[PDB]
């Protein structure tokens, strides 16, 4: 049978995520996050239980999606053309800018020419693509690396604790973490707004994908998706 039939027979919609106040947070009894809330409503729409699996590594998320270990990715993921070989994006929900973060009390960098330490980002993130682009063009001196086991949220926490000098994160996540870690500061903006979307496996089977688009249509219809977006942004 088709993808949706299998989901219905499992009685569960398997969604892979990353822990963050914007995506999926369990810092108290009731979980929260935009991706979590939208995924719950989607599971309800399909008539199945939601099964969330938070990961740390984006490359792993895409491998799971390709291996049918999960049904969709809902993890604050920025559009990345390299992911289209095996995956397809759902509709765009909101946009975020990429910002370079440093810790208050330490020197404020003025540009990528002025960094003292390394900038570390999450492996497979769109943040990584941006750094590669800049190093091959305007900043040959740029010292950067990728973290295989830390998320953008965990990387921001490291900057806050003084264990990492800088990270390149998204504007929405930075804003939320700042209310818990006021020592996090923006040195400068790096990119203009980029859209966030869910990802699904590319297949000739649209039993799930078409349902996702039907669900999205219903959500937009009375301005309900806008309200939800604005609540977390
Ligand atoms: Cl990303």
């Amino acid at each position: 049978n088709a993808q949706l039939d299998q989901i219905k027979a499992r009685g569960e919609l398997r969604v892979s995520t990353i822990s963050s106040p914007l995506i999926y947070s369990t810092e108290k009894d009731t979980p929260s996050g935009f991706d979590y809330e939208l995924a719950k409503r989607f599971a309800d729409y399909l008539g199945v239980k939601l099964v969330i699996i938070p990961h740390h590594n984006i490359d792993d998320l895409f491998d799971a999606l390709d291996n049918d270990d999960t049904d969709l990715l809902a993890a604050g993921l920025i559009y990345n053309r390299e992911r289209l070989n095996r995956a397809r994006t759902g509709p765009a929900y909101y946009s975020v800018s990429q910002q370079l973060v440093y810790r208050l009390g330490s020197p404020r960098p003025k540009s990528f020419s002025d960094l003292k330490g390394q900038v570390v980002v999450a492996s497979g993130s769109a943040h990584m693509t941006t750094l590669k682009r800049l190093k091959q063009t305007k900043y040959p001196e740029l010292n950067w690396s990728s973290s295989v086991d830390k998320s953008g949220k965990e990387l921001l926490e490291q900057v806050a604790e003084g264990k990492l000098d800088y990270t390149l994160g998204d504007s929405a996540t930075i804003a939320l973490l700042q209310r818990i870690h006021p020592q996090l500061a923006v040195a400068f903006d790096v990119t203009d707004e980029e859209p966030v979307t869910w990802y699904f496996k590319q297949s000739d089977d649209d039993s799930l994908y078409a349902a996702m688009l039907d669900f999205y249509s219903e959500m937009v219809e009375d301005g309900s998706l806008a309200r939800l977006e604005e609540k977390y942004l």
